[PDB]
């Protein structure tokens, strides 16, 4: 139908906007701490601690499959990156501190993204 196409164009445009959001968030991680999945070869107990691992490469795969239906779903995944890290790692670690900085800096980007998503519809 013509409606299914219109819907698919909206999703494509959301995917376009979320790709730009993802790029902007990932620049706030210049150490690349959150770029890839925590290695289960190197952290064999990880899944005993963290039930829903997340990282920027995994988000990008979902994004490019147009697998984010709305900004809420995308934000859920970004919050997992931060929250997983802040649980597994102690306060006095470079990992925890990186997550705090990512959270703080990402807030600004996500604030305007929400306005854009509502604004453009």
């Amino acid at each position: 139908s013509m409606e299914q196409v219109a819907m698919e164009l909206r999703l494509t445009e959301l995917t376009r906007l979320l790709r730009s959001v993802l790029d902007q968030l990932q620049d706030k991680d210049p150490a690349r701490i959150f770029a890839q999945p925590v290695s289960l070869k190197e952290v064999p107990d990880y899944l005993d601690h963290i039930k829903h691992p997340m990282d920027f490469a995994t988000m990008r795969k979902r994004l490019e499959a147009q697998g984010y239906k709305n900004l809420h779903e995308f934000e859920e995944d970004f919050d997992l990156i931060i929250d997983n890290c802040m649980k597994y790692n102690a306060r006095d670690t470079v990992f925890y501190r990186a997550a705090v900085r990512l959270r703080d800096q990402g807030g600004v980007v996500l604030r305007q993204a929400r306005r854009e998503v509502d604004s453009i519809g």
